[PDB]
């Protein structure tokens, strides 16, 4: 029985693995994700308000993990979100990335056809209570190089080094949340749509966000990425393009902030 892949790993290897176009689940329905967003079909609607964050600013010291796709670190609900349109508050469950070696092919989202060197998203769960499409809200952020180092980002970077194969973890220096976002005037512009998990088994349950301006790092950041972490554990593959190419908007809408 095979088990999923993304296409840089089929060509790197002797593993049979399903590749996107073969992903099972509800990886072949129509409302499915990332997409091309194209900034001036998307129409301005004033119920997307800013988002208010919470335990976002505490810092802690988190498991950040390689589970073989990416590398992702386990939030446990010690932080939230609400506003940005949503119906109600959303607990953080995990933060991961998707990105490549070189600045046009590492993010799965893309803005007017132009696609980022990563994308960062951080996943979140509805409260209940407040009351399926919108179960998940994604805040996903496109990631390019920038003549700065991005500080707030170096506890993630250096725990790389010890999260090498798949199924290891490791834990982060103390870190908030914040630390990985831009300041509060670059989330203020956000694009808005319905859309799907972009692994198997792709549950359409996603409200995704997409903020238009990118978060920067510098170069050796990003390259930290595929340098240090393998899709397999003899290491014969650095883990990059770890990313699902672009799904049919079909029917639907795209709306921004
Ligand atoms: N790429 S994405 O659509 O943002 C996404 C969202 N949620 C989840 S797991 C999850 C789902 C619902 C609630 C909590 C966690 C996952 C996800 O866990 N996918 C399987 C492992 C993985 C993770 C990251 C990258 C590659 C592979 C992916
Ligand atoms: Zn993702």
């Amino acid at each position: 029985e095979s088990h999923w892949c993304y296409e840089v790993q089929a060509e790197s290897s002797n593993y049979p693995c399903l590749v996107p176009v073969k992903w099972g689940g509800n990886c072949q329905k129509d409302r499915q994700s990332p997409i091309n967003i194209v900034t001036t079909k998307a129409k301005v609607d004033k119920k997307l308000g800013r988002f208010f964050f919470s335990g976002y600013d505490k810092k802690q010291t988190w498991t950040v993990q390689n589970n073989g796709h990416s590398v992702m670190m386990l939030l446990e609900n010690k932080a939230s979100i609400s506003g940005g349109g949503l119906p109600a508050p959303y607990q953080a469950k995990q933060l991961h990335l998707h990105w490549s070696d070189l600045p046009y092919k590492g993010s799965e989202h893309s803005l007017d056809g132009e696609h980022f060197a990563m994308e960062m998203h951080i996943v979140h769960e509805k409260e209940k209570g407040t009351s399926p499409e919108d179960e998940i809200a994604v805040l996903a952020f496109l990631v390019e190089a920038g003549t700065q180092v991005n500080e707030g980002f170096q506890p993630l970077v250096e725990a790389l080094s010890n999260i090498p194969k798949p199924e290891m973890s490791t834990t982060m220096a103390e870190s908030s949340l914040l630390d990985l976002l831009p300041k509060e005037e670059k989330l203020r512009h956000y694009f808005r749509y319905l859309g799907s998990l972009t692994t198997p088994t792709c549950d359409e349950k996603v409200v995704w966000t997409v903020f238009r301006e990118p978060i920067q790092l510098h170069r050796e950041q990003i390259l930290a990425f595929s340098q240090k972490l393998y899709y397999d554990k003899e290491q014969t593959v650095s883990m990059k393009d770890n990313v699902r190419p672009l799904q049919q908007l079909g029917q639907r809408t795209v709306i921004k902030s």
